[PDB]
């Protein structure tokens, strides 16, 4: 039966982040969905040009926007890792989702924590308005689960390894979690024969060499006990969705008086895209499995009779590896110069600044935030800035370099995210106590993974360009009226759009997003405070 998505408050909010599910990838395969993604695109409110609008198009900044209504400039989550050169501990690199105050910690051996997140999540705001609210977050990555759930979440679980799903220190598995992990262990202990190709994947079945690796033809065959293989496959998304459905039923989410919320971070698409690039059989199979498993998941919830509303989006977009782009009509695609990577860049800048052999800058990839060493004198700091700017601006693969002061002086951006300037994008993931002294941006179609004889990941996101910012945002509730809205919107718009449905006020001055009307035609779901 036809029924407005705003007719009454939904009893359950289901928020799904598909890691690296770019609008490019989503759109390419849109015509082949038959399951859960067909349900959302054919019946839902469809924003195919959503934006993780900031420059720092990584997993942690992206997840911090989805259920906070807040850009990274406000969440404080400006990268997966940032330096705190004043940190007490020896490792000045901080992980986005750790508590570095813990003794004996490092960015390699950390204690998971939402402490770095400066704002509440939607579940936190629902819980402040009504303590009976349950707030649940499950993902294949701790940072996804943590940043979507927020500090007051009831249950936060993520895939921790071959042991299965785990939570914060001190949190023992419930009977449900042990059952889930027993099921997980049994699946892992069985070989997976892999997947024959869906029709749409047959055309993608050709090998591409990158350094010592060959990609393009994988079908997720894997040995028993091969956890790496399990992690980089549709298998972990199936597990995470099963875990979510069981949690929903076991906790009776959506079946009480108040509205509950569960966030789900489906990580496989990202591992797959990193390891193989995005246009081969591996991503193609993964996206088709995603559609199927989402369909099974929505069918279970429907069978349970739950009145739920869904939002599905991504934490960032993605970009294919250069070697395949060059085969497919993009011959200018290329990998970043090894000279721009951290060790080589620091050695170059230190030398030009008259300080050869010294540590003068800190960085953790060939783009993004660069920090001056705190042990520089003011004069030395000034030479280092001058030489860094001079050298990077003259490099043929560099688009531009912003100083901290230039970004700071930029007003928080407004207006259509699809036509922002680069510095507006930078401003949207600028947070003074955590951001670098310089922000390095590479030219379009330069992949920030240099060519090497021995390589790992062949492709990544993290650039300020459209492939990496643009993501779908899909909303759905049984019986609603579908519409398509192709103009740009931001993932920070998601929180106020859901809050309106449950009549939760959200002070406009505490968030960056705006309410999106999810009611096609005359009536307006946002009518009210938002
Ligand atoms: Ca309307
Ligand atoms: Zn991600
Ligand atoms: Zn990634």
């Amino acid at each position: 039966a036809a029924r407005s998505i705003a007719a009454t408050p939904p009893k359950l909010i289901v928020a799904i982040s598909v890691d690296q599910f770019s609008a490019d990838l989503f759109s390419e395969y849109r015509q082949y969905y038959t399951g859960g993604l067909k349900r959302l695109t054919s019946e839902g409110a469809v924003f195919p040009r959503g934006y993780q609008s900031h420059a720092a198009t990584e997993t942690c900044p992206g997840h911090s926007t989805i259920l906070t209504g807040s850009r990274p400039s406000r969440t404080g989550i400006i990268a997966n890792n940032w330096f705190d050169l004043d940190a007490k501990r020896e490792d000045k690199n901080l992980y986005c989702a750790e508590d570095e105050s813990q003794p004996g910690s490092s960015s390699d051996k950390y204690e998971a924590s939402p402490l770095h997140l400066k704002v509440p999540t939607l579940g936190g705001r629902m819980k402040a308005a009504n303590p009976a609210t349950r707030v649940v977050s499950v993902a294949g990555k701790d940072r996804a689960a943590i940043m979507m759930g927020g500090a007051t979440a009831d249950q936060v679980w993520w895939l921790g390894g071959p042991q299965g799903y785990v939570s914060y220190k001190g949190v023992a598995p419930t009977p449900l979690v042990t059952q889930v992990n027993q099921a997980f262990a049994q699946r892992l202990a069985q070989p997976n024969p892999g997947f024959e190709l869906p029709a749409q994947c047959v055309s993608k079945d050709f090998p591409v060499q990158a350094g010592n690796r060959t990609v393009g033809t994988g079908r997720f065959a894997r040995d028993a006990g091969d956890y790496k293989g399990f992690r980089i496959s549709p298998e972990q998304d199936a597990m995470t969705l099963a875990f979510a459905a069981a949690a929903i039923e076991n906790m009776q989410l959506g079946k009480q008086a108040q509205t509950d919320i569960i966030s789900i971070g489906l990580s496989a698409t990202d591992y797959v895209g990193h390891t193989f690039g995005t246009e081969g059989t591996e991503s193609c199979i993964q996206v088709d499995r995603l559609d199927t498993e989402l369909g099974a998941f929505f069918d279970k919830l429907d069978k349970d009779g739950i009145d739920y509303v869904v939002v599905l989006t991504a934490d960032h977009g993605g970009h294919d590896l250069p070697e395949r782009h060059r085969m497919n009509a993009m011959p200018m695609e290329q990998r970043v110069d090894m000279a721009l990577t951290p060790k080589a860049l620091n050695a170059t800048i230190a030398e030009k600044a008259g300080l050869p052999g010294k540590k003068v800058i800190w960085s953790d990839g060939p783009s993004g935030d660069i920090y001056y060493d705190k042990g520089l004198t003011a004069a030395q700091r000034a030479r280092v800035e001058t030489e860094a700017l001079k050298y990077l601006r003259a490099h043929p693969q560099v688009q531009t370099v912003f100083t901290k002061a230039e970004i700071a002086a930029t007003p928080s951006p407004s207006g259509p995210p699809e036509s922002w300037s680069l510095i507006q994008e930078a401003r949207a993931s600028f947070y003074p106590s955590r951001s670098g002294d310089l922000l390095l941006l590479l030219k379009p179609r330069v992949m920030s993974i240099p060519e090497q004889a021995v390589m790992g990941s062949v492709a990544t996101h993290g650039s300020p360009w459209d492939t990496d910012r643009r993501v779908p945002i899909l909303f759905w509730r049984k019986g609603m009226q579908h519409f398509e809205q192709p103009l740009g919107v931001e993932t920070v718009d998601i929180l106020p759009s859901l809050a309106a449905l449950i009549k939760l006020p959200v002070p406009k001055d505490q968030i960056d997003g705006r309410c999106l009307d999810l009611v096609a035609g005359k009536d307006d779901s946002c009518a009210g405070q938002l």
